[PDB]
């Protein structure tokens, strides 16, 4: 449930923005950081889930190239996502943050399958 929560926050990741992209990530990219939880919760359904599907769309997502940088980039500060967004601003804004959406709504596809696993169990 608690790896759902960092999951959670990933949906603000969604609602990313420029001058959230080089503040935010700091601070997103920090404790209870959204983009550094969404990769932490990411990781916590790899083994949070009792599915291997849901490893495999989690691992897949973790895997993934976000804004042209794996996602476990997007969840953490001295990556090579910071450096990305170190170029682009106003349309890594856009683009990345277009892609972050996307990013999420995979997640909740891997995300509801861990709750009907954690919901089953009820």
């Amino acid at each position: 449930p608690m790896t759902l929560k960092g999951l959670d926050k990933a949906s603000e990741l969604a609602t990313l923005t420029p001058e959230g992209l080089a503040r935010e990530h700091s601070r997103l990219a920090s404790g209870d950081g959204a983009l550094r939880s969404l990769s932490t919760a990411l990781a916590g359904i790899r083994a949070g889930s009792q599915v291997e599907e849901s490893r495999i769309q989690a691992g897949r997502l973790l895997e993934r190239s976000i804004g042209g940088i794996a996602l476990q980039q997007w969840g953490t500060t001295g990556g090579a996502a910071s450096q990305l967004v170190l170029d682009a601003s106003p349309e890594l804004r856009r683009e990345i943050t277009d892609q972050l959406h996307q990013v999420m709504s995979e997640v909740a596809l891997l995300r509801q399958a861990v709750e009907s696993e954690v919901s089953r169990v009820s």
